[PDB]
């Protein structure tokens, strides 16, 4: 199984720049690359990546996406003087040429292809290419918007040709529309393109009618182009995460790509002069994290734009941190998307409702500048500690470890002699020492991040885990419970949110999300739909300090548990304690595997039950006034 993250970079791509006055182009500078790599070096991230050399894209590789006439014309720019380079540049929109830019464009393209090969040959899990010039605006026969050749379009076409891939997802979180990518694949259903972008009702460059939400692709490609226009500046973390939970992710997990390519422009970050958005660099840690369960983690991140040298370095670092599996930073202050974003979100969901299962219920009435410096991120010495039943030894990943001090044993006796007088079952009393011992390593030590304990008696286990977390203190605790019945969990004072997956149904508490999913073959689609559209929005807004997972022994869990514990590690810096009632070798191994940051096997294929969709939207109705990140329509004003 693949391990490690590639970092592809070369100083040569910094050796072309603008040679005449042009305020439109002067923001695209060599230092974008140098500042980004040096930021990775400063924080020790570059040294943890597998360096892979750049190469030149060949002529034949360039012809995958560009015309012979355009290549031939660009191939002549190395021989041009300054006056001739200016005249050549003025044939195109917002792009400049330089004696060395043709060379650098072939390197940017070759670097991208190197990244695709390293990931697809399983030599690395994932990676990032820091390249200049950017690519996503370039077109079959035109340079455009600082881009000469379309690096990310190359990558998808190359992955199709050489690895026979049938489904590729391109995520373009740059603040500009990648119209070159859209045109490239607009008729191709094998490539799903998603783009958000500053649009302002077509008044923002590149001012194209087809960058609007109504361009869904053409022909056999209808539905595989998703545009989410931002019609006001100042979009925040909440807007970006609402886009992901309510548009991108439901479509991505349904599509089930075999490879993910990110057009990663960080001009969507606070401080950027082109974007004027307000999302913090930390959000890219989560945008990366939320996509990593796709395609068994095979993700190729390719630099596009980003022009505030400081937000640029910090957002690059947050992305590589997540590629390396480091714990995600906590995002505070999340809430409803703004009205203009909710309007863009409802509009794209409505037009896409003809093509995607997650949105299908919408089609019928019956169903319907300064910001703080990012904190340090670093992997735990031992990421995951495990406490199997006594005697059971397992083959653990190299970053896991098996489980009991005297300090702890006195605490268990104190807890026993106060709250469980009649308790003598020394197997339960063992698990209490394990829970307290594991939690203390999780909360106190930076050396342990999360853990999993097998228990026998849920009530005493859950009470001791929760109460020990709440007095540490962990300001807030998110409980995720798979099972029926009521637990010793009080959700009245706002310190606990309880997500419960059951079979019965329910309650009026707004600190509680109960999901009664009908048994059958459609539960996997239903669970994933609840996870992305309900569980994750609430969990993100709640912002817990610890996540407590609980699985009843009586409980189609194996198919989705791994996706949940991977995605839920976006909360609480990955600090999750899972209690498994009873020994199940497979469930315990999958839990440890996902907690430790291993790749998750893809879901494959379908469509969920209408009764389940109805049940889920009733929950959204009931909760979205308190938890606004749940909202995916504009609220009705009085
Ligand atoms: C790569 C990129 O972000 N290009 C933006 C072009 C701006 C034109 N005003
Ligand atoms: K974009
Ligand atoms: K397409
Ligand atoms: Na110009
Ligand atoms: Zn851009």
């Amino acid at each position: 199984a693949a391990s490690g993250s590639a970092l592809i970079f070369d100083e040569e791509m910094s050796r072309y720049k603008l040679l005449w006055t042009d305020p439109e182009c002067e923001i695209e500078v060599p230092e974008r690359l140098t500042v980004s790599y040096e930021a990775l070096r400063t924080h020790g991230l570059a040294q943890r990546c597998k360096a892979v050399p750049v190469r030149q894209a060949t002529e034949q590789e360039i012809l995958l996406a560009h015309s012979e006439e355009y290549l031939e014309a660009v191939k002549q720019t190395p021989g041009m003087n300054v006056e001739e380079l200016m005249a050549f540049s003025k044939k195109y929109n917002a792009v400049y040429f330089h004696q060395n830019i043709y060379h650098c464009a072939k390197l940017a393209a070759g670097a991208t292809l190197q990244l695709v090969d390293s990931v697809m040959k399983r030599e690395v899990r994932n990676g990032m290419a820091l390249v200049r010039p950017p690519g996503h605006h370039s077109q079959r026969s035109a340079a455009n918007g600082f881009c000469v050749f379309n690096n990310v379009a190359f990558a998808a076409l190359y992955a199709k040709k050489n690895y026979n891939l049938n489904r590729i997802l391109i995520v373009d979180w740059d603040v500009h529309h990648g119209q070159g990518i859209q045109y490239c694949f607009e008729e191709d259903p094998s490539v799903l393109y998603f783009s958000w972008h500053r649009y302002e009702h077509q008044s923002f460059w590149p001012n194209l009618p087809e960058s609007d939400y109504s361009s869904v692709g053409k022909g056999k490609g209808s539905g595989f182009n998703i545009n989410l226009p931002w019609n006001k500046v100042g979009m925040t973390n909440s807007d970006y995460l609402a886009a992901f939970f309510h548009v991108l992710l439901p479509v991505a997990y349904e599509f089930d790509p075999e490879l993910v390519i990110v057009s990663a422009g960080f001009d969507s970050a606070i401080g950027d002069p082109e974007g004027e958005m307000c999302a913090l660099p930390e959000i890219f840690a989560h945008l990366t994290h939320l996509l990593m369960p796709l395609a068994a983690g095979k993700m190729c991140v390719v630099l596009e734009g980003g022009f505030n040298l400081t937000s640029l370095g910090q957002s690059v670092c947050q992305t590589v941190h997540s590629l390396l599996g480091d714990p995600t930073p906590r995002i505070s202050g999340l809430g409803t998307a703004c009205d203009s974003a909710l309007e863009s979100i409802q509009n794209v969901r409505n037009v896409q409702s003809s093509y995607w299962s997650s949105f299908k219920h919408l089609a019928q009435s019956e169903t319907n500048i300064v910001w703080p410096e990012p904190l340090k991120r670093m992997p735990a010495s031992v990421r995951t500690v495990v406490v199997p039943p006594p005697g059971v030894e397992l083959t653990l990943p190299k970053n896991c470890q098996h489980s009991i001090s005297e300090s702890t044993a006195k605490e268990v006796q104190r807890i026993r002699d106060k709250h469980f007088h009649d308790l003598t079952d020394q197997n339960i009393l063992r698990s209490l020492g394990n829970i307290i011992s594991v939690l203390d390593r999780m909360m106190r030590s930076d050396e342990v991040c999360n853990g999993c304990v097998v228990v026998s008696d849920l009530s005493v286990s859950v009470q001791c885990a929760l109460q020990h977390a709440l007095t540490e203190p962990a300001e807030r605790v998110l409980v995720v419970y798979v099972g029926d019945g009521e637990l010793p969990v009080k959700t009245n004072d706002g310190k606990v949110f309880l997500v419960q997956i059951c079979t019965k149904e329910e309650d009026k508490c707004v600190n509680r999300l109960t999901l009664c999913l009908r048994e059958g073959e459609s539960l996997t689609a239903g669970f994933m739909q609840a996870l992305l559209g309900l569980i994750l929005p609430v969990a993100y807004e709640f912002n817990p300090a610890l996540v407590l997972g609980i699985v009843e022994e009586t409980a189609r869990l194996m198919r989705v548990w791994g996706h949940m514990t991977c995605l839920i590690q976006g909360l609480a810096r990955g600090r999750m304690l899972t209690l498994l009632q009873g020994y199940d070798k497979d469930l315990l191994e999958l839990t440890v595997s996902a907690l430790s940051g291993a790749s998750i096997s893809p879901l494959g294929p379908r469509a969920p039950k209408p009764e389940d969709v109805e049940m889920m939207e009733k929950q959204r109705q009931r909760l979205q006034e308190r938890w606004g990140l749940l909202r995916c329509t504009v609220s009705e004003s009085w």
